[PDB]
């Protein structure tokens, strides 16, 4: 098709964000003398997969696919360079006076709309957080999308036996039942929020995974983050309902985040 081209147009440079994506590198194309990404791979039906399902998704807030190299190994997944890393580190490190609040509301809105799309597209995230939210320049926010997979919206995915989750973005169902769908995606969205507000502060503090699950069980949820709006706050809690039916559809969420960023800019 148009997505296959020569590895040969790619120079690989070093691995980037610290390794923690694995097997993602830095990249030129030089024909455009273009920094760009590139996931190679060192199983291989699972990455050829994937990127079949980044061809057909385009949303100026999910990372864009360049092109692939899947005629023969090694195969290349080729998509945009975003230069200021991933959300956790550029909250955590941002001078806060640049990103205020209401840069706050426009990520969450950002956001919001990519999640909106892939609902609307029959789409599931399955890792939705900051470290998976990437930063281009002027508080463009992409989330990442290497892992997105074909669902129907309402729609189940159940997990392999002995899967492993990042416990405290994980959704009740998911963790007891191994139980994915769009409202899974909607409760780790609800912890991004709480990784926004408090400009990347890690979820449950001084709670260990193995505890979480039953604290949610009792009813327990995270407090309300110093300096955020009470409306929003309201959105967390209504993205932690342990009903994933109870929990907002994307569609509403990002129509309310719509609001209060074009509210806040007046
Ligand atoms: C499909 C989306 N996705 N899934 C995994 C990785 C990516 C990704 C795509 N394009 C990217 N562009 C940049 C980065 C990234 C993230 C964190 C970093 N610390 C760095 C970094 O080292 N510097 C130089 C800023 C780079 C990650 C991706």
């Amino acid at each position: 098709d148009k997505w296959e081209m020569e590895r040969t147009d790619i120079t690989m440079k070093h691995k980037l964000g610290g390794g923690q994506y694995g097997e993602v590198y830095e990249g030129v194309w030089k024909k455009y003398s273009l920094t760009v990404a590139v996931k190679t791979l060192k199983e291989v039906e699972e990455f050829l997969k994937e990127a079949a399902v980044m061809k057909e998704i385009k949303h100026p807030n999910l990372v864009q696919l360049l092109g692939v190299c899947t005629r023969e190994p090694p195969f290349y997944i080729i998509i945009e360079f975003m230069t200021y890393g991933n959300l956790l580190d550029y909250l955590r490190e941002c001078n806060r006076q640049e990103v205020s609040a209401v840069v706050l509301l426009y990520m969450a809105t950002q956001i919001s709309s990519a999640m909106e799309y892939l609902e609307k597209k029959n789409f599931i995230h399955r890792d939705l957080a900051a470290r998976n939210c990437l930063v281009g320049e002027n508080h463009l926010v992409k989330v990442a999308d290497f892992g997105l997979s074909r669902l129907m919206t309402g729609d189940t995915y159940t997990a392999h036996a002995g899967a492993k989750f990042p416990i405290k973005w994980t959704a009740p169902e998911s963790l007891a039942y191994n139980k994915f769908s769009i409202k899974s995606d909607v409760w780790a969205f609800g912890v991004l929020l709480w990784e926004i507000a408090t400009y990347g502060m890690s979820p449950y503090p001084g709670i260990d995974p193995s505890q979480v699950y039953e604290l949610l069980e009792k009813d327990y949820r995270m407090e309300r983050p110093e300096g955020c709006p009470e409306k929003v706050y309201e959105l967390m809690r209504a993205c932690w309902q342990w009903n994933p039916s109870d929990r907002p559809s994307f569609a509403e969420i990002h129509q309310a985040f719509e609001t209060m960023f074009q509210e806040s800019s007046i």
